[PDB]
């Protein structure tokens, strides 16, 4: 596999014999600010905050959150997904994506004696 | 100002003239799962967010996300502020809590004589 | 990807989500001396050039036009393209094809709002 | 001779007995985007190649070729040649000029 | 050819004309707790022995096997084969499994002129 | 390409419009003790020469050549070939094997427009 992108966004692979259920936290970022793509084998997300808005009257004096907004990533899965079956969900800041495999190996096994 | 506590949790200190605004990220923790008291020129959060559960034909093949739970937080204001006049915002997995300023820690402007 | 071609290549790859395109050079070609072949991720084409002669009674100054009697191309395309589909349009000594993606590149991901 | 312009364009230079046949390939040129000019012994070749434009949803991935549009060339015959009396041909962007000798 | 998985695991590849024979030391595994998944030119094994079981007037003073229970492995093979037709043997806690060539995976023989 | 085997066998590969010659020395191996074998685009060969056997009054004091006798070499060519239609000369230790290209000989034609 291989992942790119631009921006701090650690993500969880959960690999599934139906699906892989992917985990990326994403606080700050609304529900609708997320174009999320996805075909075949490889992922497509997309994502942007707000910037950190402040008042004339504030200031910032220690801050080690980051400011770039646009942040994407890019992994290519091993295999093949149903894109048209996928689910998505956004709670708490934490996109939980289900990609449930495509014409996978069935992986059917053989019998040992 | 001192910083104290355990476990992934950037904050952002805003001072402003009549309060101080903070975000912190805290994805993945519920709204409930948050303990925030202060008082004088001392605050003291505490978060803890489920395991990530995966069913047993699940299994977990990459995740840089951390997996402590138990963090938490303890920054030393410099100046005082109205705890009880305080609020807090946790939207997204972004706490904003907002720490008036005391009306004896403002400026007091004697001016010339 | 990766091409060799011995004939010069003054060639562009101009990626179209509903449909990928191709251009290149080949003047002084004629439209019945080109091969063009396409199946899955990958592009072969075969072309000629005739290089330029001296007469006797001619005291050519120089020759700076280059050309191979035979040409060749091999590019391997990043993603699948239908070669049914393909459109193939040589004017002005210009082939510009048309490899529609395979399935159009039509994707599918989620919204999530 | 000397030849002067801007760009990549190669140019051969065919002399004869009674003319002096050039060749020059300019693909992507319209027939009608190329004002020759020439008078005496010398020679003015410009013309101009439309952008690659790409449509909104298009992009570029990968291209080696040249983006200048306007090109041009100037050579300077040895001899004299009747401009008046001249021609050319422009089939598969090879734009095949002859000058009949004075 | 790749190997990937987690615990100690050795394995060895006979390549054969007819089938790639594969060897593998399972020790102190049950025979029901192995799921061999094999499809195309592919092998999976999902395999996990029981703990030390001891009693509580037991102590262990000194043990070089390993501890962890979850292991596999995941074997990329050269060729494809016919997991249909497939089969494998596990004796003494020795793992051979029988993986019949396919029809493109055979070479034909040349006779030297 | 891809060379892989076992000890010194140098081999040069000439690739023609219509075959790819390959030329390999094998001295001291006998024209029985090569194994040709062959499919797709790629090639092995397994050859063996028996160690110099020596009497009993004789003594070996310098000798540079190998020892071992077991060597191959399995080459993966750039393109199929038809192993059907090929054919193998041993000459002065120097093994010729003449491989016509399948897809060289097969082509390909589109039409374009």
């Amino acid at each position: 596999i291989q992942i790119s992108g631009k921006g701090f966004m650690p993500i969880s692979i959960i690999e599934g014999d139906q699906h892989i259920k992917v985990i990326a936290w994403l606080p700050g970022v609304n529900k609708e600010d997320i174009i999320l793509n996805a075909v075949g084998d490889t992922l497509e997300i997309r994502a942007k905050r707000s910037p950190l808005m402040i008042t004339e009257s504030e200031r910032i004096i220690y801050s080690e959150i980051p400011e770039e907004e646009e942040i994407y990533r890019t992994i290519k899965l091993p295999a093949t997904v149903k894109e048209e079956n996928a689910s998505a969900k956004f709670e708490n800041g934490v996109l939980s994506v289900i990609l449930p495999k495509a014409e996978s190996s069935i992986k059917k096994g053989i019998n040992i004696e």
